């Protein structure tokens, strides 16, 4: 229901010198770099617009969008600074123990051995879920549970029943 209106990439960069001289500022440096705005256009700009020989302690302000740099001048000094605190969103990167495949379960060799498709199946259930088991842990050093002992002792308690899961 609120009125609202679409915002705009506008930069506002702070300028202090005077004379006639080209180039980019301190605070262009690092914005232009990265931005890949050319140098040599704001330089230009600056030129023309203090092209009046203006050099008395003022302070030039310029605004960049879409790569056009439009050059204020005010009088005096001491601009006023604000922070937005805000950045653009990103996607993280981080590691995985998923590696060559991991997430090894004994579930995963009970399925395919009901299902006796020929992924695990094997032939005898107490040799491949051990020998499947021990690839896990070769593979993985913590996989999720190193501990066939364990594993074929439930298994063979009664891991699986009617269902394979």
């Amino acid at each position: 229901m609120p009125p609202k209106f679409d915002p705009n990439e506008i930069k506002v960069v702070y300028l202090r010198c005077t004379g006639g001289e080209v180039g980019a500022t301190s605070a262009l440096a690092p914005k232009i770099g990265p931005l890949g705005l050319s140098p040599k256009k704001v330089g230009d700009d600056i030129a023309k617009a203090t092209g009046d020989w203006k050099g008395l302690r003022i302070t030039v302000k310029l605004t960049i969008q879409n790569r056009q740099a439009q050059i204020e001048v005010v009088p005096s000094a001491s601009a006023l600074i604000i922070k937005a605190l805000k950045e653009p969103p990103r996607d993280r990167k981080k590691q995985k123990n998923i590696k060559h495949s991991g997430n090894i379960t004994f579930d995963e060799i009970v399925n395919i051995a009901r299902q006796m498709r020929h992924r695990s199946l094997a032939r005898e259930l107490s040799g491949t879920i051990k020998e499947i088991l021990g690839t896990a842990q070769s593979v993985g050093c913590n996989v999720d549970g190193r501990h066939p002992h364990d594993i074929i002792d439930d298994i063979n308690s009664g891991a699986v029943e009617c269902p394979a899961s």
